[PDB]
């Protein structure tokens, strides 16, 4: 219709406008804040890491904490704030719920950076539910959650470590390179860096015990630099769980906290926890199978958890191939879709061939969809009553022209 209610705020729909019902009716869920979730005990886990284990040169910053905040933002909030610029493909309405062109769910904490810095905080976590319009597979779903952790430091906390140290200084006019900021010394960025890579490999010692084998890949963020991924070496492969660096000085100054260098980081707690408990499909977060959820009620939050696989059900394998409508037409409007009829029984769907007719000019793509519940054994009936339901809903939703 015309309006989008949510969270008691209406919305007026627009040309950006992309939001599900599926989607929406996970606002608030908060699978972060619910007791015995594997993802609220990564939550504690690390919270209890900032708590008794982080310790500056001033003693342990109290870190507060934010885990209720809305996922409803402004494009200013989350793109402007954070540098990245009007023409960043990040900003596409395929990527993003959008509930207009003003509003949208959240897809990054990093949305509430310059809030909490504009409040004066400089030592603080968020954490929270995250929205993202991408592709199915067991490693992506349209909600996840991240962890945020911004610290901000002065020149005197930085340099209490030597006599001279009144006599440095955080800002400098220089020149932009792989490792600083144009306005950074370098005396101030590695000192900042080796916070932040020492914290978050302290951290994940922390979580996973002594023997893990990761890795610091640089990288960019426009809210950054320099800026590096960690990688975690798991099942033989190098996987991501979070993106940090040290904060852009133009972020830190138009919220108000000058005289500050600090840092951040995002952490991927679906990506974190997969790898840490062993948890084969994104799914299982939202199940509500006791076989799943029963493993993550532990007395101390330290307990290493030793999940137990669970039993895996067979596929049934179902091609769907049409004509795409002239103009508009996105994969990820398809995927949405899937996610809206197929729901928890789709595994995977992966876009197998693409060609363009002779005569007719007109584009065909050819989907591959996996049907595997995590719990359950599918029936054939099933899965071919959804599959048809699949194909008729995209002829009516997309436009596109049945090849079936
Ligand atoms: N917001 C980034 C992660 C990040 C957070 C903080 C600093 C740098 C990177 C993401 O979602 O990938």
């Amino acid at each position: 219709g015309s309006v989008v209610e949510l969270l008691g705020k209406s919305y007026p729909q627009d040309d950006h406008s992309n939001l599900t019902r599926k989607v929406l009716t996970r606002v608030g869920r908060n699978l972060h804040n619910q007791q015995h979730h594997p993802l609220w005990l990564i939550k504690e886990r690390v919270k209890e890491h900032f708590y008794k284990q982080y310790v500056g040169r001033f003693g342990t910053p109290l870190f507060s904490v934010y885990d209720n905040l809305s996922p409803v933002v402004t494009t200013w909030q989350n793109f402007d704030s954070l540098l990245i610029p009007a023409d960043h493909p990040s900003r596409k309405k395929g990527d993003n719920y959008y509930l207009n062109r003003t509003h949208m769910l959240r897809a990054h904490t990093s949305a509430h950076q310059w809030d909490l810095l504009h409040a004066g905080l400089d030592a603080f976590l968020v954490v929270g539910d995250v929205y993202r319009r991408d592709q199915i597979d067991s490693q992506h779903y349209p909600i996840f959650h991240q962890l945020e952790a911004v610290l901000l430091f002065s020149k005197h906390e930085l340099f209490a470590g030597i006599k001279d140290g009144e006599s440095l200084q955080l800002f400098e006019q220089s020149s932009r390179s792989a490792h600083k900021q144009e306005t950074h010394t370098m005396e101030a960025v590695k000192l900042v860096e080796f916070d932040l890579k020492q914290t978050l490999t302290r951290l994940m010692a922390h979580l996973f015990g002594d023997e893990l084998e990761i890795r610091w890949v640089d990288c960019y963020f426009p809210f950054t630099h320099p800026s590096f991924e960690m990688e975690i070496n798991f099942h033989g492969e190098w996987l991501e769980v979070l993106g940090c660096g040290v904060m852009e000085q133009q972020l830190v100054n138009s919220a108000g906290a000058q005289d500050r260098i600090g840092w951040a980081f995002g952490l991927g707690l679906e990506r974190l926890a997969m790898i840490l408990y062993d948890i084969p499909d994104i799914r299982l977060f939202w199940c509500e199978d006791e076989r799943f959820l029963k493993q993550f009620c532990v007395s101390n939050i330290n307990q290493k958890v030793k999940f137990q696989p669970l039993s895996k059900y067979p596929a049934v394998i179902n091609d769907i191939s049409f004509w795409l409508p002239s103009e508009n037409y996105a994969e990820n409007d398809f995927y949405d879709l899937v996610r809206t009829i197929g729901g928890d029984l789709v595994e995977k769907v992966d876009l197998i061939d693409k060609f363009v007719h002779p005569k007719t000019h007109k584009t065909s793509h050819c989907y591959r969809i996996t049907y595997r519940h995590m719990e359950r054994t599918l029936s054939q009936r099933e899965v071919r009553h959804i599959h048809q339901a699949l194909q008729e809903a995209a002829v009516q939703l997309l436009g596109v022209e049945g090849r079936f």
